[PDB]
């Protein structure tokens, strides 16, 4: 017999529960420019480790979840797509496999990867792939990609390279 | 097992408030624009206000923001604003931004629950917002207002001592 | 290891919870015939008093909610928004200081101006005004407007006029 | 200290304007309400006691004189049957039915009549009558009208 | 029997702060003068500010009023002001006043402990502060302050809702 | 029926209760040599910091009690004032908006800015200027300005500069 009511409030932007990690992790951040891309076409574009992160301890740690929100040039037009991916040879093909894939035309910009990799050394996504790709051509270093990443916590980055003393 | 609801619609306005946390404050105000054209990115400076800038309070730990921007009604399509650093370029900022003001989507505001937090006010006098906009707009046909706060200044405490 | 199912009523218009105010006050009802506009132009238009309201009692009262809902000539076309604001002497630019604002585009056409006025006297928005503004032009006496608004109730406006006896 | 209302009822006043007057004719006219409370919703309302009382310009010679009826045929005759008539030559014009209509559904009050009687020809809205009904609160007359008009 | 003591002499404002009564606020703001000859009396009105002027504050309840004001340093001899409302005459107003503010006097200070209690900040409206100087002033060298106060605005709250 | 009367000691110059600084608190000392100026003139003259204080540690820690202690050649004349304030880009109007000023002609040439800055960062005093005024013309270095101040106490100013161990 129950009918209770509720009421729903619009959400602003931004707001949101955030999700933090669970402990022991703790989530890096960094970039990935685009490359100018043939309309329709779909290049892949290789995944550099970070500066600190080609560091030769942490290229065996652990990775849990991984985060592809995907930000834009603010005047771009069309429909977009991209993913991370198997290093397949070809072209779109790496999408029907995908577990999981952002779009530009649905509210959240973003992917979450859980699974995907929990949990593999931190050094093998060098082996991975992002793809992406438009319906519209679009200019060059228009389609920076935020992926995001935790992995254990890099334990012995604590100390001061020790040179001298 | 199941249990039915009723979703009730919503009207403009009458939602629940959101309170500072306590012990703050909040300080309104506005930043009007100028121009913007075609599809360029305008950028503005924040400006402080009246009371603000001054060197007791210049220190001061921004909590939370709020930026909600309203168009003039009768505005041609969509526009988007953010906030940023000074970014050399000037598409970029929305690039590295956490939220944008979409005014397609139903509701036109954006906000920093974090982002700011533990944040000198001096900092944030430089500290540009922008704008972008896909077709014309006549001069000062948007105004972004916005939430900020701090925590209260004693500055109220009793009155200024008589003997000035 | 929640995972409880709703069920969601279509709702019939006009079903709701309706929201009576909180007592002591007294919601009093009134119009505002809309005059002729050009097309995207934006006239304002004052607002006021009910006859019985102009009475030099209740000209001080104390004023809490006030809800602006606006009615329509069934069919009149163009996107419409109105808003109470303070008295400008200009055009759109109330739009973008008025704390709310009405449109004809979404479901509801009404809005409610809580905090905007608790507890302003009732005599003094005579200084405010509502505004208007519509995507076409439309045609006089076609947009009447509902503002609705409490007050505490008009404590002695309880018996006859004395005369005589 | 005046004569207030008893615990839930709620009075509520409106003039009605005059018309042209010519000399002896007694004058007709027709009670036709506040549009807020016309509505089907609350003509319903039980109707307890109710009073006019009518102002004048100050410059109208002669008396003149009025009352609520029923319909009528020969209308003039009405006051005959008047149970009470508001007069200028009277100590206070104001009259008061306190009986006359306890009990009656607003729905009445939309056929009954005022009527006016000039001695001689008065100027148009120069007579003004005020009544001053009184009834139930309305059960909506609180609460908003739902959102979703 | 004879209770000998010591007199401290005090330095400008070290002297202990008047608190607001509780549950209010604080309100300063200027108001900049001009001319004054001879021995006239100018007047000018008060301005209310910024956040001030809006529908929802008009109705406050204002309590004490503090007016100082401060010489440009340098001015030659002796100059006297007050509140008081629109008198037909300029001199008469110090003549039902209550308080002057003397400028010969150790300390430069004038307030209304009542007088104002109980008062709409909209009456406060039409209220003439005034002016007297025995010589020649040159245009805004003098600068009426004044803390006021009033039961603080719900203002705070909250944001603004976020469904602007 | 109270009448206890008192006696009142007249007071030797320097006798007095001093006042010192709340806890963790630690009033530093130091000075600011002044220009000559135009009888009548007022001349702003900037605050540089002392020696100690312009490490780049302390330049944010966090101010109380501001005291402003005039002293003068012993054989200057005329009627002096002087007080910090703003930036201001003009003339007397930092007085006419100034929270104390101190004067020559009355017993204590001091002034003490309690709650005008408390609690700054101590760096950002550079922003200040203070102001100096006189009504007549003075000679040059004749009125030194002992501006004082406290801060907490630079917590490492604690140690000996490392080198060598």
């Amino acid at each position: 017999a129950r009918v209770q009511p509720v009421i729903v409030e619009p959400l602003a932007a931004g707001q949101g529960k955030a999700i933090k990690a669970i402990a022991g992790y703790s989530i890096s951040k960094w970039e990935a420019s685009s490359d100018a891309i043939t309309a329709k076409a779909t290049n892949a574009m290789s995944i550099t480790l970070p500066h600190e992160l080609s560091s030769e301890k942490n290229k065996e740690l652990k990775v849990g979840r991984v985060l592809l929100w995907l930000g834009l040039l603010p005047s771009v037009a069309g429909r977009i797509k991209a993913c991370v991916a198997e290093k397949q040879a070809q072209a779109e093909a790496a999408f029907q496999v995908a577990l999981a894939v952002a779009d530009s035309s649905k509210e959240v910009v973003a992917a979450m990867y859980t699974d995907a990799f929990r949990g593999a050394t931190l050094g093998d996504l060098l082996n991975l792939q992002i793809y992406l790709y438009a319906s519209e051509a679009v200019p060059a270093k228009a389609v920076v990609v935020h992926l995001e990443v935790e992995h254990v916590r890099p334990t012995f980055d604590d100390f001061f390279t020790p040179v001298y003393r």
